[PDB]
């Protein structure tokens, strides 16, 4: 769903593609316009977060589906924040889809193809070279990101169910939010109907992906795509 | 592999059976004498730990395969401490069987049949009603148990590879070590040959289980069963 093109030493191009995959890449389709939607929405979220004092890798836009971002030394993690029970969480807790959590859950996943991104804890992370201090800073940022995104979306009648973040280290050794934030990497439910406005539409054939992504875009920006 | 028989309000009987199961109970066999070996070895480990200031549920012995233990409000957890890469850890870290960890790993598993004992972290635990303070005390005890067992066994030419503990709360709200500690719930390797003296012998047909358990017993006690 994304291509990364180096520029110099400091920055690279992050290009969003129309490709979609699910179930460990076993399900595939292409959706015209998805790259554009995901690019734009990432820009809006990064800008929101930056205003709130979150260090992100966003530098600028390079026309269309491409963003200019800061090159980072990436942590091999997917950091998942969860507010409402959905997806894989139903296999860890005996709780129904839609259950409102008493407080957010943060999950760590090790980004590894050989192993299919297994869940890990702080101890595995330490073995992978990530200190407890670093994990703690990462979860602190993720939880702050959760607060900002969920408040901002709740005002627009969207429940932030759960979402995935990734992080890297900059040249000062600061922890910087990286990758993307889009309906590919979040669960968004309509506050009223509880219906998915995200990649779950493609994952489980809940309707047309592009329509759902357009709706999200419109409900956030007030403008048509 | 064990039966629990209530006595009064304060205590129950923990009886060790000759039954063995593996792979989520799908593989089954019976080994004459296993109950006795596991009972005795649990007694030896609990006594060792008690001398070292670990609060356990051990009260006494009730002849043969039965122990008298303190009734506790059990945490729904299996707490796994790991020193050497083996078993399921090979699916979380790209490291070979026998890799020596730079420091111990503690893993939490939610004791739940519906869900087949999934791994969890501190956040899931909080949702299950287990405070961060409690998790922290539990991991502190487990790591202390690790130190004592590994030192004690290393002197006898046995590597403590990994092991599983369980815990409950007593009437004072103290966290007490519970269940069993036996070759069913630990990995024990000969320091020289690196060969299994534990349930892995049954799990993977590495030889005769009873012989392996007898050997452990003999190497710990200096006496024949
Ligand atoms: N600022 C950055 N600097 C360096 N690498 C990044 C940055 N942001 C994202 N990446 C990495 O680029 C890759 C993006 O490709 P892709 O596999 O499509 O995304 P992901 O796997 O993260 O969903 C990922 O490995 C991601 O960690
Ligand atoms: N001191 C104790 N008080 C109350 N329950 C206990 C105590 N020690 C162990 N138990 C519980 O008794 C059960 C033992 O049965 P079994 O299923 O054979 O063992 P386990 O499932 O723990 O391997 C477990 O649910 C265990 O948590
Ligand atoms: C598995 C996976 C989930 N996610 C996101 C989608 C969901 O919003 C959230 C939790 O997903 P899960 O329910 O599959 O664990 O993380 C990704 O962005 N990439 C992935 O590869
Ligand atoms: C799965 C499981 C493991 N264990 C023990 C055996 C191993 O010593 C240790 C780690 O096992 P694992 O490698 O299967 O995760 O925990 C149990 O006692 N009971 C169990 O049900
Ligand atoms: N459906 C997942 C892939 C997976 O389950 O591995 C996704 O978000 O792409
Ligand atoms: N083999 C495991 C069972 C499992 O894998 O679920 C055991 O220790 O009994």
């Amino acid at each position: 769903a994304k291509k990364m093109i180096p520029i110099d030493d400091d920055k690279l191009i992050m290009e969003f593609k129309d490709d979609a995959t699910a179930f460990d890449g076993t399900k595939k389709a292409r959706f015209k316009g998805k790259g554009w939607l995901n690019a734009q929405l990432s820009v809006i979220f990064f800008k929101l977060l930056e205003e709130h004092g979150i260090k992100t890798h966003f530098i600028g836009v390079a026309g269309g589906n491409r963003l200019i971002v800061e090159k980072l030394d990436m942590y091999p993690l997917e950091v998942v924040v969860r507010n409402v029970v959905a997806g894989s969480l139903k296999k860890r807790l005996p709780l129904p889809e839609g259950y409102e959590l008493p407080e957010p859950i943060v999950e760590l996943y090790y980004k590894n193809d050989e192993l299919h991104d297994p869940m890990i804890n702080y101890y595995h992370a330490k073995v992978l070279g990530i200190s407890l201090d670093e994990i703690k800073k990462i979860e602190e940022i993720a939880l702050k990101v959760n607060e900002i995104l969920k408040d901002y979306l709740a005002k627009k009648g969207i429940i932030l169910v759960d979402f995935k973040l990734e992080f890297g280290k900059d040249k000062n050794g600061d922890i910087v939010l990286a990758d993307e934030i889009s309906p590919d990497t979040c669960r968004f439910w309509d506050a009223k109907t509880k219906r998915s406005l995200d990649k779950d539409v493609f994952r489980f054939d809940k309707g047309d992906l592009i329509e759902a992504y357009k709706e999200i875009y419109e409900r956030i920006t007030g403008e048509k795509p």
